[PDB]
């Protein structure tokens, strides 16, 4: 029961609520004896754009650039940019990948979207065929730890934003499940800006507490029914 | 007449199918006498990361960086970076905003997500609170023109990918509707890489043909029911 964790962290400010959730994750998983690695995207100035700079080798078709085709071939040839293969090594070795981020437009901040776009390339994360339950990262776990501006009540079916699970679909299903991850239940820390100091400390403590038993959890059924109901 | 269009375009390759869709849109809207502007994000090397470089001069709190607050104040104090305010001017002047992009992980490519994150800032596109039917860009139209790897069949409710409408929710509702756009029906060009020339030119012509009467269209009811309901 020796475990490796990658935290992909997307916040600009170390003193932020996200930074605290990231740090208690590092603290608690470290205390357990886990191997822990953090990719601090903003601190890394992580490149989010999918461009032809991501391939350094002879292009398969230099007249008409197809990012998917060229990165697939570059992965197989090992001519991807090294910032991509650095992240792939971290994912390959991880048993659990935690994404820590504030919700930006019902999704991840663009710098984290770029990580998904560039790191989870064909050949590495998935193949055609070889996706969803046949994805190449099968046997791994993923978990979204998300913070919001909106309260829990705003993110219910009858709330203004609709149920929180609705916006998880592209991330949990379209991305992580597609690559073969099993998905642990999301951690959603609602509206820390609006919360009291007590409620904030409580949300941080609840995450730390959950982490104590994270390795005993079962994943969600990452299906349309789970996300949207009947 | 007298209508103004902004096309926010996110593809690396001018010869691409996305490129062709953008070009027929320019051609047809120009033919109609519309005012047309294109933001070619990759050609612009558009910055996707939400950072403290987005505010010029002195920060509202140089000790603890809060992107939302700093950009809200910067917008009010006319102290945003020029790449952002250049885009805001285009959006302000536009009656219709078309987004042309390939589907990346059930969402927009990160460079376009960064446009959404950085351009549609608090004070300009929405305020806390000032939003959904009351967002700050009310009166404007928006339209997603999306290309996919997956075939139309794969994007059915019981299909592996689920209904294409499921992944539109964060884009049409959580972003565009929230900023006050009325949302025209999406243009989805399914699986051009797999399609024949016949089908590919048909899809380009469907788009060109649709643009002929775009100004007559009713917007969708951008509701949970439209996206998820039967
Ligand atoms: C472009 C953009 C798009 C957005 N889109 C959405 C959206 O679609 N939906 C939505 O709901 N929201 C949205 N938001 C709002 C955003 O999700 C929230 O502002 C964000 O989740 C807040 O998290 P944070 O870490 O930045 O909070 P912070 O501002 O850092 O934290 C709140 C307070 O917690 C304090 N704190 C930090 N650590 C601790 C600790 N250990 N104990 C106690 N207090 C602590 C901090 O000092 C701070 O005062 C958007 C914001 C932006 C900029
Ligand atoms: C990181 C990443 C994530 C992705 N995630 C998803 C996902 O979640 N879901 C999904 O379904 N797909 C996904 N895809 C696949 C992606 O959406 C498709 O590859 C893309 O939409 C194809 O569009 P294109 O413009 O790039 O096609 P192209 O390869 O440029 O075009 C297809 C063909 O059309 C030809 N063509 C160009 N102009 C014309 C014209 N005028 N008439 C006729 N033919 C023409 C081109 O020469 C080309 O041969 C992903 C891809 C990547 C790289
Ligand atoms: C300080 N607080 C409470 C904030 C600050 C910024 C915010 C930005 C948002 C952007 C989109 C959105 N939706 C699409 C729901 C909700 C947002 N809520 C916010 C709440
Ligand atoms: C999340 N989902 C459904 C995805 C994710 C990535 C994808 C990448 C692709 C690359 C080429 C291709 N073709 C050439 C057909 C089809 C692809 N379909 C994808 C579907
Ligand atoms: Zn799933
Ligand atoms: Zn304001
Ligand atoms: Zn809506």
């Amino acid at each position: 029961a020796g475990k490796k964790v990658l935290i992909v962290y997307a916040h600009q400010e170390p003193k932020s609520f996200n930074g605290s959730l990231k740090n208690v994750a590092v603290d608690e998983l470290s205390r357990q004896g886990c191997t822990v690695t953090v990719s601090d995207l903003y601190a890394m100035n992580f490149e989010p754009r999918a461009t032809d700079k991501d391939i350094t080798g002879t292009l398969s078709n230099p007249e008409v650039f197809n990012y998917g085709v060229e990165t697939h071939e570059a992965y197989k040839q090992r001519s991807l940019a090294s910032d991509i293969t650095d992240e792939q090594k971290k994912v390959r070795e991880a048993d659990l990948v935690i994404f820590q981020f504030p919700l930006y437009w019902f999704s991840v901040p663009a710098i984290l979207k770029g990580w998904m776009d560039r790191v989870l390339c064909q050949g590495f994360a998935f193949d055609i065929p070889g996706f969803y339950d046949s994805g190449l990262l099968q046997g791994k776990l993923a978990l979204l730890s998300v913070t919001t501006g909106g309260t829990a009540e705003m993110y219910t079916k009858t709330g203004v934003n609709g149920d929180s699970r609705y916006f998880l679909w592209p991330l949990q299903h379209g991305t992580l499940h597609f690559c073969g991850f099993k998905v642990l239940a999301p951690q959603i820390s609602f509206a820390p800006e609006i919360a009291s100091e007590e409620e904030r400390k409580g949300m941080v403590a609840a995450w730390s507490q959950r982490l104590q038993t994270i390795w005993k959890e079962e994943p969600i059924p990452c299906t349309a029914h789970w996300h949207f109901g009947q």
